[PDB]
């Protein structure tokens, strides 16, 4: 079956969008590094991303509230009001102006503040996530299922390291988590951006993963994608509001409840709100 | 056409296996990977790129040692007994056996013990990293150099987690050198293929990598690459017997030597000294 139209239309901004970033990587340097934050980089190139993906994105539905990462957040009106984009132009930004082959275009949109329509691109790999809520999840159009791992025993896991200084606090917490993971589980990988990590949850490449610290567009896309591949996405408690408080496990149906149980003792109350 | 004969003959092999190997993983994508089957489908898949490999190496010099992952050690005769392959057909199979994209055949060729060609292939993204001792490295026939970053400020390093039982008693010591590098890098990445790691070393994408318990296939043609491009390459106690103690730490020169002061304090004093 084809995609709705709303779907369609994001896959053709990420395309255009990790087009661009693709000959940037494949052939230019980086002629911008500003810094928002420390250890926050932005570059030329998430801005000509954004402007990318914005103007398509407008060009279909001018009336949509929008919500990138660079340009923050811009209301909507009349009906378009109950639309709202999160827009990351590019996710794996330290990857990218180092160089290492691994980033992707991330762009969700929620109808009431529900996830409904999904794209994670990888340029590179030109791996297309797709998803709409009800609808399943796809690459390149074939359909993703979880893993079917019973528990973390042979699991492959993905995670975010906390590398922010403002996370120091929890840095010897998060080492805590990961080191009472190390013995059941067959390995477990950082490649640096967590919309493909979510997509690899969602594709039955990773069985689980979890990570602290993240903003709205990190993860909008990729947990419509886990949920439309049957699994499972929570906070750090185990509630909904992952996108909100910026910690999140998701995970095939075992996997993300031992992996959820697992970190329980190692949270800070911080982390437990 | 640049290359020597031998390195040619090399990456000719390597781009045969690639080849194989990604239908396996295309193949192997569309059906449910059994727990108890997946490590006969790994040992398939890593001995026929193996034969691959070594078909071709042989019909080209086939008095020639070589010293496959799958196959061991076999000598060779006349002069060609001074030459020694050192094949990894697939590394990164736990990755390949999930289904991760990140993962590539690591051919190198030693002369009387010393490094002399090498080539790790990446064959989903077409990367061919390949190198000749005093002839530079490549990837997919450009000039690599290492990064010119000048300490670990903002540094992007590679590693390898210590997974395995037999390392169980290291790895508190690991998460102490992980840890200390947390505050001045921009980031650290477990991506799954040390190959791919050093061969990331060489091309500038990290500024340095870490990891113990290797083996010599899985280390011989990056730590080429490496040299080649101008970087340095040591065991944990800063001589060259890395390919023999399995712990490695590669970098650009100066993030080289910062890293190396970095993991002194976290050895075990005895062996590692
Ligand atoms: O900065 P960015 O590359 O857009 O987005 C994120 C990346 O997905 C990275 O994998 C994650 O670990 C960081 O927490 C985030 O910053
Ligand atoms: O078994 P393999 O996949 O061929 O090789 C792996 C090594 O065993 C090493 O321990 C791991 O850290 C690397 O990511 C891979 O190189
Ligand atoms: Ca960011
Ligand atoms: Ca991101
Ligand atoms: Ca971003
Ligand atoms: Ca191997
Ligand atoms: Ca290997
Ligand atoms: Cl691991
Ligand atoms: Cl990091």
């Amino acid at each position: 079956g084809s995609m709705q139209p709303m779907l369609n239309i994001a896959l053709r901004a990420a395309r255009s969008a990790g087009e661009l970033i693709f000959r940037s990587i494949e052939r230019l340097d980086v002629i911008s590094v500003n810094e928002k934050d420390a250890k926050d980089y932005v570059t030329e190139v998430d801005r000509a991303a954004e402007q990318t993906i914005v103007a398509a994105l407008r060009k279909a539905y001018p009336t949509h509230a929008i919500m990138g990462e660079e340009g923050g957040l811009i209301e909507g009106s009349g009906e378009g009001a109950d639309y709202l984009w999160v827009i990351d132009p590019l996710d794996g930004t330290t990857n990218f102006i180092h160089g290492v082959p691994h980033f992707a275009v991330s762009i969700a949109c929620k109808y009431k503040g529900r996830l409904e329509h999904a794209v994670v691109l990888d340029p590179v790999r030109q791996e297309e996530f797709t998803a709409s809520r009800g609808r399943g999840a796809a690459l390149n159009g074939r359909r993703l299922r979880v893993s079917g791992r019973k528990s973390l025993e042979g699991a492959l896991l993905g995670t975010g390291f906390p590398f922010r200084d403002n996370q120091i606090d929890n840095l010897d917490n998060y080492l805590n988590m990961f080191r009472s993971l190390v013995g059941q589980t067959a390995g477990i990988r950082r490649a640096g951006a967590a919309s493909l990590d979510l997509a690899y949850v969602a594709a039955g490449r990773y069985d689980a993963f979890w990570e602290f610290g993240l903003s709205e567009w990190d993860m909008a896309a990729g947990a419509l994608l886990v949920q439309e591949a049957g699994g499972l996405v929570s906070d750090f408690t185990g509630s909904h509001e992952f996108l909100e408080k910026g910690h999140i496990v998701a995970g095939n149906t075992k996997c993300f409840k031992a992996l959820l149980t697992t970190i329980q003792p190692h949270l800070p109350p911080s982390l437990k709100r």
